[PDB]
């Protein structure tokens, strides 16, 4: 685990921490209740009063890793507040120099990310009960009945299916190399049969978060300032950094599963030109960088497109087709998702741009079909 790959949960955090250190325990508060620090307008003043707390007092790894979740999510609310239309284009050098350092020491941006706020972002109720939804809770959201359970829950939820298929990928490269036909073709076909079993678990979506609420909530808080005509040059990181500084939301689109198997799949998604492309391969660098580096690996690796391709073997192109297939599958379900739940709402030339964007990624991941 040198790629901080779990076999149980696969790129999430297995069980994050839940308190920080008490040299930080201004954070934890001003973090653990900000439904009432924006429902109220003394958030943005309780940041100002703040000390400019040094990073050395946090020892571990998932110290600082709830450290980035707390100082994002606070973050966040600061810069955009109650989400009415009033911003700040500027931010404290109390939150700025010990968010921008410690964005320095996981090599991640200074802004909430994926990694922290669904990732990092989760507690287990019942530590002996199973993973499911009723029996897990995040650990941070920004308003109430925003359904920051269902969106951050149900994310975490899919990257733990998928853990499933992606300790399967081992086997697929040894089997390569051994000349072991047989057992390439079952693991081919167990990352095809988990990639199944995680389109279920996308369902989910629909029984536990809001259209409504989600598109008029919780993306303002997710939505960062890169191309972003509301810091339109970008946000001042005060203390750390001479200028304004751009740098983007924290969607979905910076998990590593989708990419994972596009890179398994010899899918060249981040070929061609095009901002289908430069997204995805641009995205890497709001993931981890131990996860940056796992995808870097597969890359590294022969190619199983080119290995099945090269045997002449209904069996092989069949199961690998299975793999390509759950992979559009769940895109070409990910929409059904986006229209419901941005293109609907945002109605009560941008809207079309997101969805060619998405289906050209979808359509890439169809063209790689053996069939
Ligand atoms: C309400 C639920 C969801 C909405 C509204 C949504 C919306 C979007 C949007 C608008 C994008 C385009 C990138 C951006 O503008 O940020 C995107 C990309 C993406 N989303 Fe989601 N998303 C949702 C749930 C999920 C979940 C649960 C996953 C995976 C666990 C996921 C995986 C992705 C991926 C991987 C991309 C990058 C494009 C790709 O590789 O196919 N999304 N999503």
């Amino acid at each position: 685990k040198e790629y901080h790959i779990d076999e149980e949960v696969g790129f999430a955090l297995p069980n994050p921490q839940e308190n920080l250190p008490d040299f930080y325990n201004d954070w934890m508060f001003i973090a653990k209740h900000l439904p009432d620090l924006i429902e109220s307008g003394q958030l943005r003043e309780r940041v100002e009063k703040l000390n400019m707390l040094s990073i050395d007092h946090l020892t571990d790894h998932k110290s600082q890793r709830l450290a980035r979740l707390v100082l994002g999510c606070i973050t966040m609310a600061y810069v955009w507040g109650k989400g009415h239309g009033d911003v700040r284009k500027v931010l404290p050098r109390n939150i700025a120099v010990p968010y921008c350092q410690l964005s320095k020491k996981l090599e991640l941006p200074p802004i909430l990310v994926y990694a922290d706020c669904v990732l990092a972002n989760w507690k287990k109720k019942d530590p002996n009960k199973p993973l499911t939804y009723e029996n897990m809770d995040v650990l941070f959201s920004f308003r109430d009945g925003d359904c920051s359970k269902g969106f951050f829950l149900v994310s975490l939820l899919v990257e733990i299916a998928a853990a499933s298929a992606i300790k399967v990928i081992p086997t697929v490269f040894k089997a390569m190399q051994m000349q072991e036909r047989d057992t390439l073709l079952k693991a081919l076909l167990e990352i095809a049969s988990c990639l199944e079993k995680a389109l279920q678990v996308f369902h989910q979506i629909h029984d536990h978060v809001n259209p409504k609420a989600f598109f008029s909530v919780l993306r303002i808080y997710l939505s960062g300032w890169k191309g972003n005509p509301q810091l339109s040059d970008g946000l001042v990181y005060e203390g750390f950094w001479e200028d304004p500084k751009e740098f983007a939301g924290g969607s979905a689109g910076q998990s590593s599963v989708f990419q994972c198997f596009d890179v398994l799949l010899g899918i060249q998604q981040t070929a061609g030109g095009g901002h289908a492309a430069q997204f995805l391969q641009d995205m890497r660098r709001y993931m981890p960088p131990a996860h940056r580096n796992f995808l870097c690996s597969l890359e590294s690796n022969p190619s199983v497109r080119e290995f099945v391709l090269s045997k002449g073997d209904a069996g092989l192109r069949e199961a690998y087709d299975a793999c390509v297939k759950a992979l559009v599958s769940l895109r070409s379900y990910h929409l059904q998702i986006v229209t419901k739940y941005i293109l609907i709402p945002a109605s009560q030339t941008g809207g079309t741009d997101l969805m060619n964007f998405l289906k050209t990624v979808r359509s890439t991941t169809e063209k790689s079909l053996l069939k």
